[PDB]
């Protein structure tokens, strides 16, 4: 059973007898720290953390004892405190007498904002605030997931309205194949899940049960797959029977979308002889419901889609849209799933308009560009005390490196607002209780061991929206 | 509760609608696919088929969940009810699969089958790439094993030339990384596969892992010691860092303790908080309670340098045997701000270049050590290599025509020693003409039993580095 008194960093064991004797307040908070592009964050995934491991009574007898027994062979000194934690399972019953105030989920934030703040409630648990900070900082995980996918929907957005003239099909173009790519199960329905907050489309299945249990939707499900095809199922047929297996594949899935990976042993000849001239009446009978969707996998990917697309061009009727741009008949899309992160998909979209082809042509299946190729760094999510209370009197505290003032943290309490122009700013030093700026925007979401507010995954959706499709 | 029906990709579902008719065998292995970092450490896969895949993983409650779940998200009736029904009716719901593979802890060139998954009854001839998705996560402690071990070796090569000895190796790279990785079950096996190599961890979820899965004869796999971080620096207020140090190194007086020194200014922290104000309670200190200062900001190599100059003309400075210059023993440096493989690297070339011991100094590593990883790192791979339909057997492989690097490889597959001792894999069954002695793969999993399993100790073991042994 998880246990948290064993889920922090080592050292933190061991600052209960650091801070300033007669300290009864301990206050931080988290931001994207801004840097000397990402302009902008999606906050996505604290619900999750509150939920599976800090509310309730998290404290028992026996984790108590558990974590001494561990702290004492990884320390080879007896330093937890365990007094600390008794008197949180004695008064509170277990429960952490702390309150984290947070941004709405799916709230679109410029980058050196507050997004959340935390403190304890009770003077004993001073100490507490920080212990819990690991478990926490961890959020920046479906934070940068839904950032970055978020990033890539906006470049998909451009160029669809600029090669069709309108977003439909938008939030299917970026599918998550991240699955196997990403380092565990929790991650993976972590990481799905905020995927999940910018587009429908996915393959990683653990997204849909995370959703439903700590987020809910109206919709019996959040995100939609199609059958399609692996290497395996077209390689067992053997080398000399590609089109065999091409033809099985489609004929069992003649009446919904089926993709089709075509590059086995060579995506051209695939595309040109066997689906463009020997598999081709089963190619042009589909419906505009249930297209081929042929896949390469190999290759530089910009050359190869705009190969493909060249090949698939000459084999079936083109149109040309009314912006310009060439169209495939709808019985037939491409997607590529190699390769692909947010510099690699602006390269294909820029690449395939200036050869004037449609981006209603292409989607893009996504894995570890998507789940796993991303740091705590990107968005510089951190997290820093800025308030204390000793001997009564509250401090504002902060880190200022003299080397390095993007490591410079705000000042004491902080609250999040609107601006006169719509913008949002952080007040630093309890400036927001002047009460100048209207009204704070980060409300209590966790107090004394209660979730006390909670946000469904509609709602998170609703906030993410791009402006473009506001627009 | 974890749904193994519900752990694979989407599309898998409708794969056994998709192979041949009438096969009755899938046979598939896994690779770090050959196209720096030429061998690897095989770590993970017990962890999952102990959490994941043994025992009874499939009953009517799972197999309806599934049911559901997959009418929605297709929208249409694709799920293989049947097939799983079979499994649990059958084999009381334990996978008929049987995995083959090398040991864990082994070090083995790219390019080498690792392991490799086939079904053990006909029925199920889907199920051996059902869990591709599963097994495939395994990439991700084999990375984090193999980087951490590259790092290793590193570390050892500038040590044994500045100090002439390995003493202290096994401490020198520290994971700091259990908030920067993605998820709490990540912390735990990315912490526990860099527990291969080093002792020293903050990511406590890698304890509790070890001791469940695999097992020490030491009460723990990994140690750690106090410190400060910024809050309980700063909390003290900006005009009393030197106060917060005093306690701190106070409190922990008689063992060792490591102090963020870099709040406000590093350099003055150093030359004249630490150097002047407080010297003497650092020079009274025991050789097996030193401070042990931590820079955290600027750049790493040009910073680490000058923390060692300035605290080389306020300490007694000796020369080591090698003629390197060593601080005394009650006082070190850990640079964890900016470490990966690369800046590790260029932090102990610049120290040599000024003739500093490596001694000197540690390595705390987060993000570069657990999180900056990807499966793409040692082209970590999942193919089928033969399937039997009809009764015949056939050797498959995709070769695409654009990228030779993706080719896999073809037939039944077993793993060897050379006749100079090194490894190769045999493919298309060659194994069976007893030209290379037997297979080293051993068999690990057999119809829902875990067969084989390591203990931590001796992966550890399989693990070390030549210069080590
Ligand atoms: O093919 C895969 N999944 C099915 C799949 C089919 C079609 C689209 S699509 O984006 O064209 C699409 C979406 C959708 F929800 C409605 C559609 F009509 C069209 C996406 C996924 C696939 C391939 C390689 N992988 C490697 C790791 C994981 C995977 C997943
Ligand atoms: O300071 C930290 N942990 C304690 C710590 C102290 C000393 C060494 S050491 O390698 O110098 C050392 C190891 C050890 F096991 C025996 C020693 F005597 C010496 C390592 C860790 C720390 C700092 C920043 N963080 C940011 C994220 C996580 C952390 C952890």
């Amino acid at each position: 059973e998880f246990n948290i008194l064993l889920a922090t960093d080592s050292y933190k064991v061991t600052h209960y007898k650091q801070y300033p004797p007669n300290t009864s307040k301990v206050y931080s908070y988290f931001e994207c720290r801004e840097k000397k592009k990402y302009e902008e964050t999606v906050f996505y995934g604290l619900q999750y953390i509150l939920n599976k491991y800090l509310k309730g009574k998290v404290v028992t007898k026996e984790k108590i004892q558990e974590a001494k027994d561990v702290y004492k062979e990884h320390f080879q000194d007896d330093v937890f405190n365990e007094k600390g934690w008794n008197y949180i399972l004695e008064k509170y019953d277990g429960h952490l007498p702390i309150e984290i105030k947070a941004v709405p989920e799916g709230f679109v934030i410029p980058r050196g904002n507050v997004l959340f703040t935390v403190e304890n409630t009770d003077p004993e648990c001073y100490w507490l605030t920080n212990w819990i900070e690991t478990i926490l900082v961890q959020s920046w995980y479906p934070i940068t997931v839904a950032t970055n996918s978020r990033e890539q929907k906006k470049i998909l957005a451009k160029y669809l309205l600029e090669t069709s003239g309108n977003l439909d099909g938008l939030e299917y173009k970026l599918h998550d194949f991240g699955y196997r790519g990403v380092s565990s199960q929790e991650t993976a329905g972590i990481g799905a899940s905020a995927h999940l907050v910018n587009f429908k489309g996915t393959d990683t299945v653990a997204g849909l049960a995370l959703i439903k249990k700590y987020y809910g939707t109206k919709d019996p499900v959040p995100g939609y797959s199609v059958p399609a095809a692996e290497h395996s199922t077209i390689t067992a047929w053997g080398k000399d029977h590609e089109k065999d297996a091409f033809e099985h594949i489609v004929t069992q899935f003649s009446s919904v979308p089926v993709s089709v990976v075509s590059d086995s042993y060579d995506i051209y000849n695939a595309c040109e002889k066997i689906w463009g001239e020997d598999l081709r009446h089963l190619i042009v009978s589909r419906s505009t419901q249930a297209p081929l969707i042929i896949r390469p996998d190999s290759g530089n990917p910009l050359d190869t889609v705009l190969k493909v697309l060249e090949i698939l061009g000459k084999k079936f009727p083109v149109t040309e849209n009314s912006k310009g741009y060439k169209l495939l008949p709808p019985y037939l899309r491409v997607i590529q799933g190699d390769g692909v992160d947010i510099n690699t998909l602006q390269e294909i979209v820029e690449g395939m308009k200036q050869k004037m082809w449609s981006i209603e042509n292409i989607a893009f299946g996504s894995g570890g560009g998507l789940l796993q190729k991303l740091t705590r760094d990107l968005l510089n999510c951190s997290f820093k005390c800025s308030y204390v209370v000793t001997n009564g009197l509250g401090i504002n505290v902060f880190k200022d490196p003299v080397a390095d003032p993007n490591k410079r943290s705000k000042k004491g309490r902080l609250s999040l607002h609107r601006t006169p122009a719509g913008n949002f700013v952080t007040l630093e030093e309890g400036k927001g209780d002047l009460e100048e700026y209207g009204q704070d925007l980060l409300h209590t979401v966790f107090k004394n061991g209660k979730v006390t507010k909670s946000y469904s995954f509609d709602e998170i959706r609703k906030n993410a929206q791009l402006n473009i499709e506001l627009e």
